[PDB]
């Protein structure tokens, strides 16, 4: 679920694990958790510049090629580089569903061609607006108007006045959560416990519940259908399926995660 992040969560039933660019600088990938495939799938030399899960599969933007790269076992999306694949194909930024994969096509921050991989969305999406900011939902992708800062969705989805304005989105299983543009940055949530007033640095969707990085305090706070620890104060969060992580630095340790849902 979501967007391409530092930090990235893969679930379902081969497991749960959190994966991280390293701290060093080096843009080589860490993972922890219960699912072998992606644990022991993990490459120890491949460079990435973002992460996105799913379920069953980890996926990264490579730092020199700029193709998606996914690892992991998968019944409905293929590992590696995902075919059909263009020769030299370069991606700005990957979002990974629960079943599937978007990258936005280099043709530069923004682009107006989406290619996607999966269970019944292995498509080529040609736009008539330059997009940014992918966020991966269960069944939709969703990504941010590079012109007037709108939402737009597709792959039924809830509609937005187009005159809402975001500097960031977070996808969740059947929900967005934005963090609408300006001082305020007061976050707005839509789709199929009420979402906190504070200002948010950052948002993250899981399947019935969102999480935010309050701006004052870096305190989590989680809210939805599916608490959070409030004594710590994170720098980023990821969302998986039922759980949440964050990060506090980049010491060689397990990831701080909890359980809603």
């Amino acid at each position: 679920l979501g967007s391409m992040s530092s930090i990235a969560i893969s679930y379902g039933e081969g497991g749960s694990v959190f994966c991280g660019l390293k701290s060093d600088g080096s843009h080589l990938v860490v993972c922890y958790g219960s699912n072998s495939a992606i644990l022991y799938g993990t490459p120890g030399h491949l460079q990435f510049i973002g992460l996105t899960g799913g379920d069953g599969f980890m996926c990264g933007l490579l730092m020199l090629s700029h193709q998606p790269y996914c690892w992991g076992n998968s019944a409905f999306i293929q590992m590696g580089v995902p075919q059909p694949m263009t020769k030299g194909a370069e991606y700005l930024e990957v979002s990974a569903g629960d079943y599937h994969l978007c990258g936005l096509r280099k043709p530069i921050i923004s682009s107006s061609l989406v290619d996607c991989w999966g269970y019944n969305m292995t498509r080529n999406f040609v736009f008539d607006k330059q997009l940014h900011s992918l966020s991966a939902g269960s069944e939709f992708n969703c990504a941010l108007s590079s012109k007037d800062k709108s939402v737009f969705c597709w792959g039924v989805i809830s509609l937005i006045p187009k005159e809402k304005k975001f500097q960031k989105i977070a996808a969740g299983g059947y929900h967005v959560c934005g963090i609408l543009d300006g001082l305020e940055s007061r976050v707005l949530c839509w789709g199929k416990d009420l979402p906190p007033k504070e200002p948010l640095l950052a948002v993250v969707g899981g399947k019935f519940y969102a999480c935010g990085i309050k701006r004052y305090d870096h305190s989590a706070v989680c809210w939805g259908f599916f608490p959070a620890p409030t004594g710590i104060g994170f720098y980023d969060l990821a969302a998986g399926n039922y759980f949440t992580c964050g990060v506090l630095t980049g010491t060689s340790m397990s990831p701080v995660c909890w359980g809603l849902g």
